[PDB]
DNA sequence: CATTAGA
DNA sequence: TCTAATG
């Protein structure tokens, strides 16, 4: 955690370095599962030696070890740092949908700066068209002050359209987070659950909605029960507009609302210390179920779950709130 | 790890 | 279809 640091740390930006610059894969894939065994190791590392009988620990990532253990640095991550086609790649890759994939080839042409990528605003896709579009607001969080406004919007047309709407906007936000990247909202509907061979308009009606009334200003994506896309607060009376925001919309068959509910609002660790219990317990949850646990080694059959409550009187938990939902 | 764009 | 990107 503090004690084998640097180690893991560095490592990690070797693994970056790989798998985003380059196309090394495996390498990359070497680094992080070293990486996370030092990671894991209850003791002060202190020569490559020592790190070495380490599963994963070979003597390349040994190597490194040692000259990052006598010198605080290490030539290949100071190279790294410097590399401006690798630097580039890195930074490129900030633009909402520039994957390496993107940042590399972008780069190969010349794409180094935002400006390049303005210039080419031809040789980009709508995504990361809108991705340039909102590269400032983009990067900035989200303050619950407006979260509130927002969720209340919101809330209000799911009703409006129809009253069978249930919204939930999850994620942090949720769990009382002062602030946010973008809003999770969580939806359901009656008429749809697990058979009911869906009803897309679903999905539909409110994005059309939320259009009509200006807040959901783009689409990066909208599928038949995923939609992403791009929010706004209505500019006051000026002097002061909004931030354009990253909003998500997923319908959910109701038959799996609570789970999904329960998961995406998290934390990631609650959840899997949760998922961990639920375990010994005799369960299963996963993204959308809670399953009771055979003995022949597994199991199936999907209880039924009516809020965040059940789940939990399940696994026979504490009603945990949201706020507490933090590990 | 499943969902969308795109080519 | 595959292959990228978001989450
Ligand atoms: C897991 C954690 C969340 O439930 C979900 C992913 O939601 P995310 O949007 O990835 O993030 P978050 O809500 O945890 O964080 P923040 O709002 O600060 O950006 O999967
Ligand atoms: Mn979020
Ligand atoms: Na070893
Ligand atoms: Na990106």
């Amino acid at each position: 955690e503090t004690l084998n640091g640097g180690i893991t740390d560095m490592l990690t930006e070797l693994a970056n370095f790989e798998k985003n610059v380059s196309q090394a894969i495996h390498k990359y894939n070497a680094y992080r599962k070293a990486a996370s065994v030092i990671a894991k190791y209850p003791h002060k590392i202190k020569s490559g030696a020592e790190a070495k009988k380490l599963p994963g620990v070979g003597t390349k990532i040994a190597e490194k070890i040692d000259e990052f253990l006598a010198t605080g640095k290490l030539r290949k991550l100071e190279k790294i740092r410097q590399d401006d086609t690798s630097s580039s790649i890195n930074f490129l890759t900030r633009v909402s949908g520039i994957g390496p994939s993107a940042a590399r080839k972008f780069v190969d042409e010349g794409i180094k700066t935002l400006e390049d990528l303005r210039k080419n605003e031809d040789k980009l896709n709508h995504h990361q068209r809108i991705g340039l579009k909102y590269f400032g607001d983009f990067e900035k969080r989200i303050p619950r002050e407006e979260m509130l406004q927002m969720q209340d919007i919101v809330l209000n047309e799911v009703k409006k359209v129809d009253s069978e709407y249930i919204a939930t906007v999850c994620g942090s936000f949720r769990r009382g987070a002062e602030s946010s990247g973008d809003m999770d909202v969580l939806l359901t509907h009656p008429s749809f659950t697990s058979e009911s061979t869906k009803q897309p308009k679903l999905l539909h009606q409110v994005v059309e909605q939320l259009q009509k009334v200006h807040f959901i200003t783009d689409t990066l994506s909208k599928g038949e029960t995923k939609f992403m896309g791009v929010c706004q607060l209505p500019s006051k009376n000026d002097e002061k507009e909004y931030p354009h925001r990253r909003i998500d919309i997923r319908l959910i068959p109701k038959d799996q609302y609570y789970c999904g509910v329960l998961y995406f609002t998290g934390s990631d660790i609650f959840n899997k210390n949760m998922r961990a219990h639920a375990l010994e317990k005799g369960f299963t949850i996963n993204e959308y179920t809670i399953r009771p646990l055979g003995v022949t080694g597994v199991a199936g059959e999907p209880l039924p779950v009516d809020s965040e409550k059940d789940i939990f009187d399940y696994i026979q938990w504490k009603y945990r709130e949201p706020k507490d939902r933090s590990e």
